[PDB]
């Protein structure tokens, strides 16, 4: 099969275009083949996002056919900016946060990332409590509550692959993100991680977020590296940290991996590609 791909993130902060602009420029040079484009955070919301992420779309189209991800739940937002060159959506509430999404998907028969969100699988839950409320979705969760999160997952996916399935999204237009990092325990995330493969054999591909998580944070600072991301060596350390979390996904399979630090996913990505396609 072919290497994992590297998705280079851009948010753009509510000048804004030229800086998005740079770092897309930027990620490109270090061998991004995907960048994923985000404006997150009513009618106001809405035409602001649109604001943010379609003057970038279009600057960079202009000059690079790379594969562009309009980061957004919002069904508005993914309209415009497949219309103004994005590829595919990458939906952080797998298709739960906005029921005109699936449409949306399937009119411009792009492709998505449907994101399993355990935030709003389970608002209670102490991991979340933290985060935002996501969307515009389930009834009365009772059951969510209880579930091994890998059934949990699973269960989420159901839903958001039936809501893909009526809106005619075709299945090999689809990928999964299991969510890591998102209102999960320490010990979920690494199952997670440790059962990428169970993940895969759904038959679909894998988009994965590896960079700059919490927990993996939390395991350097334990074990005496430094994590401070306004030091060089933390910064640093932060990412190299995220690379040997690519370098097992890539070594399985992953299709593509969502990061921040594009060239120190790339070592990752070659070294344990050069592994896995040996023969």
């Amino acid at each position: 099969h072919a290497k994992t791909v590297i998705c280079g993130i851009i948010n753009v902060t509510p000048f804004a275009l030229e800086q998005a602009l740079q770092q897309a420029r930027k990620l490109i040079a270090e061998g991004a083949s995907m960048l994923d484009i985000g404006g997150e955070s009513s009618y106001v919301e809405i035409e602001e996002e649109i604001q943010r992420v379609v003057p970038v779309i279009k600057a960079i189209r202009k000059e690079s056919d790379v594969l562009i991800s309009i980061d957004t739940w919002k069904s508005q937002v993914a309209e415009a900016a497949l219309a103004a060159g994005a590829d595919l959506v990458n939906d952080i509430t797998g298709l739960m946060g906005d029921e005109k999404m699936p449409h949306v998907v399937a009119e411009a028969r792009a492709q998505v990332v449907i994101m399993f969100n355990p935030v709003m699988a389970r608002p209670q839950h102490p991991s979340s409590l933290i985060f935002p409320h996501f969307g515009f979705a389930f009834t009365e969760l009772a059951d969510f509550e209880t579930l091994p999160i890998e059934e949990l997952m699973e269960a989420f996916f159901e839903r958001a692959l039936a809501r893909a399935a009526e809106a005619g999204i075709a299945p090999e237009n689809i990928l999964l993100d299991p969510g890591i990092g998102f209102g999960l325990t320490k010990k979920e995330n690494l199952l997670l991680l440790r059962d990428l493969d169970k993940l895969h054999q759904k038959g679909y591909p894998i988009f994965l977020g590896v960079s700059r998580k919490r927990f993996v944070i939390n395991i350097l600072e334990e074990n005496g590296f430094e994590v401070n991301p306004e030091t060089e060596l933390g910064f640093r350390n932060r990412d190299t940290a995220s690379a040997h979390v690519t370098s097992i996904a890539a070594r399985q399979g992953v299709e593509v991996v969502r990061v921040h630090d594009v060239a120190s996913h790339r070592m990752a990505v070659e070294i344990a590609s050069a592994i896995r396609l040996a023969d």
